[PDB]
């Protein structure tokens, strides 16, 4: 069907390596990226810490698994993935597709720092959180912002779902695309997600616009997600 | 201020009068219809029974409060309201706006009739339920069909929210309320809503297309809603 990009990190305590997974497909099913689509993920996923952006390495039984170079202390970090810009033809016209994913990882049951996670990373279409997902109970408001080319993106629809919401009769041709939240961004680009359950959540946004250089391509489509945790697994 | 149209019903046991309300504004705050938009609601709300559609009586303190002419027996009915077609200029082109609202009313406890609540009443854009909400608990799929001009509508975004989900912004931004559900219809216009908390629920779908007679108006917009209850 349709393929979107997201990131998922396993529960990590202090002193360990950070195991992360790049999902290209239908959330939340992790699946290996096909050989004809290996070139669209040219660069490895990055990990954001107090020192900056670090390249992760690809190690595991499947090609979507990554681990950090060195173990990290307790804290709260981001892990980002990118679908490299590619060109396609539709009907006819050219269109450049790009996709982005960012996951908030809280290593340690006590850390909920906001210094690293709230700073934008430079994704063309980016969802920047303004709080820590661990500070939000069910029913509270999780305030985030939507940026496009650096500036805020007003009047942009942000939806959100979680693992376990849409599950009935799913297969290759059924969606499990039902969302547990939907709203629009204000003039400052901000919006508040309201989670009614606990688990692993993904908030999605998209933006189709005109390509800057019309002598090369005409349209542009960006699909961005942000993944986090509501509640506590351990 | 968006000003969307929906409907609301009170706790009614079989035998007494059916008192309903027409909301024209931001859900769920009821507010009287201003004098400059009375003409858009020239036709009163209708109530459907086994006897068919019957008009209601706009009697009460405010001009949005309606009462049933005939006391109703126990069962399951629908109450409908219409924002009549108006023309506006946008940019420069013409757009015809029509809006609709429908409420499932279960009068009397243990009322789960589906004889008439699942029948299309004939709204240009319509949200026809395929189940009684009283039989739907928390976390259970509620299958609804979306009709446009009689035939189903595929790939239409249906959202749903409930009273108490969003508690902010009385008139600061006047933007749309936060939704607690969002999905799209399949090839037969069907979609399953998943209510995660008990309360007074309202679902919405909108459709913007061309106008049939291009020598009169160019565009057309329809905003249709469906209100019901999930426990208490
Ligand atoms: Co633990
Ligand atoms: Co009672």
């Amino acid at each position: 069907m349709v393929h979107r990009v997201w990131v998922e990190t396993a529960h990590t305590h202090g002193g360990e390596y950070l195991k992360a997974d790049l999902g290209y497909g239908e959330f939340p099913e992790l699946e290996p990226i096909a050989k004809d689509r290996l070139h669209i993920f040219s660069k490895p996923m990055q990990l954001v810490t107090e020192k900056g952006k670090e390249n992760m390495i690809q190690r595991g039984t499947y090609n979507y698994q990554y681990r950090s170079n060195r173990p990290v202390k307790d804290g709260s970090y981001l892990v980002t993935a990118e679908y490299q810009p590619t060109f396609r033809s539709k009907n006819s016209y050219c269109e450049q597709t790009r996709m982005f994913g960012k996951n908030i990882v809280n290593v340690g049951h006590e850390s909920a720092d906001t210094a690293i996670i709230t700073k934008p990373v430079g994704q063309n279409l980016e969802i920047v959180p303004l709080d820590n997902p661990a500070n939000i109970h069910v029913g509270e408001r999780f305030k985030v912002r939507v940026l496009f080319r650096g500036e805020p993106l007003p009047n942009a629809t942000v939806t959100a779902t979680f693992d376990g919401f849409d599950t009935s009769d799913r297969s290759k041709t059924h969606k499990t695309e039902a969302q547990a939240f939907s709203d629009t961004t204000d003039g400052k680009g901000e919006v508040d997600i309201i989670p009614l359950r606990q688990g692993f959540w993904k908030a999605s946004v998209e933006y189709k616009a005109d390509f800057p250089d019309q002598s090369l391509c005409q349209k542009q489509a960006n699909y961005t997600t942000l993944t986090f945790q509501i509640g506590h697994s351990h």
